[PDB]
């Protein structure tokens, strides 16, 4: 039978193929809600780094994002009644980021502006989770954190995300990557700083 409630998690640059960070709170929904079951977008998640494959970050983005709608719309399809929620880690946060907002990418090779998740789908996702987005800006009604400036691939000042309140989007001014900052551990800290309000968020957007 179908879950109650399925989780999407998308993992950190470099992060072998699985969750990554985004376990944390993944785990926390899997455990405080009986019939949550979840499944991790399987993508390249690299940056050029022979590590995992030698793909750029743009190519890497580019598969994750077709991977994370395809992966989101198959599994609506199956399951039409059940309850989505998506969780995303650095760039797993930016091809969730994509899908479910849409708008393109220009900076990774995204021109592209309509939401690739079906009508269906987008309807099904009660909430998500995005945590040290490379997108983030400044002034989106879903940010959290210290950060008062913007990550490498900035959304558009005043960007309207139509599951805008669907969002919680992390992110403190130490942070390298979605925000000006020079600390890469504040980066990798999120699942920690902030998890439990994640799951509250998660909690209140579920029926
Ligand atoms: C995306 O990357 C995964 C491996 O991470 C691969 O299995 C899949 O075929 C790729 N998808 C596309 C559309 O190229």
């Amino acid at each position: 039978q179908c879950p109650a409630i399925h989780v999407f998690g998308a993992r950190e640059t470099t992060v072998s193929q699985g969750y990554g960070s985004s376990a944390t709170v993944v785990n926390l929904v899997i455990q405080a809600h009986p019939g949550t079951t979840s499944e991790a977008i399987v993508y390249p998640a690299c940056g050029g780094q022979a590590s995992c494959g030698g793909i750029s970050y743009a190519n890497s983005v580019v598969n994750g994002t077709n991977a994370a709608a395809a992966a989101i719309n198959n599994f609506h399809n199956s399951c039409p009644d059940t309850q989505l929620v998506l969780v995303g880690y650095s760039q797993g946060a930016q091809i969730f980021d994509n899908a479910l907002c849409g708008g393109g990418d220009p900076g990774e090779g995204i021109t592209n502006t309509a939401v690739p998740l079906t009508a269906g789908a987008v309807s099904a996702v009660k909430a998500a989770i995005f945590m040290g987005d490379p997108r983030n800006i400044h002034g989106l009604p879903y940010n959290v954190g210290t950060c008062t400036t913007q990550g490498f691939d900035a959304r558009p000042a005043g960007f309207v995300c139509p599951s805008a309140s669907k969002i919680k989007s992390y992110c403190d001014a130490a942070d390298p990557y979605c925000c000006t900052g020079n600390d890469p551990n504040v980066h990798q800290g999120y699942g920690q700083e902030y998890g439990q309000q994640a799951l509250a968020f998660i909690n209140s957007q579920l029926s």
